[PDB]
């Protein structure tokens, strides 16, 4: 089981840092079995999916970049136009150096 604490502190800061505050009441995580996607967003139930066969895999980092591109589709919807992408890289200059690891850690044991 991922420590609540951990995802908690990611979560609030994520939302923080995204101007979402003012939905920081409606936004939740969950983690269950996912089928071939790391994470997902129930846009109508603010919930945020972790895959459960991926999490004990992940860097706190790494969590934090799944977390920021959910929530970004929550701002700015389905596809990743401009302004996604360039929070995205604000928020992580090291975006390369991370999907690197998350493609490294996808391929499992
Ligand atoms: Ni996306």
């Amino acid at each position: 089981m991922k420590d609540r604490k951990i995802l908690n502190e990611i979560l609030s800061n994520t939302i923080n840092e995204l101007n979402l505050n003012d939905k920081k009441a409606n936004i939740k995580i969950k983690i269950k079995p996912l089928k071939r996607k790391i994470a997902s967003i129930s846009l109508t139930n603010k919930t945020i999916y972790i895959n459960k066969n991926i999490l004990p895999y992940l860097s706190d980092e790494e969590i934090r970049f799944i977390l920021a591109h959910e929530l970004l589709h929550l701002k700015y919807g389905k596809y990743h136009i401009n302004e996604f992408e360039e929070e995205l890289l604000f928020l992580f200059p090291n975006k390369e150096a991370i999907l690197i690891n998350l493609i490294n850690k996808l391929h499992q044991k």
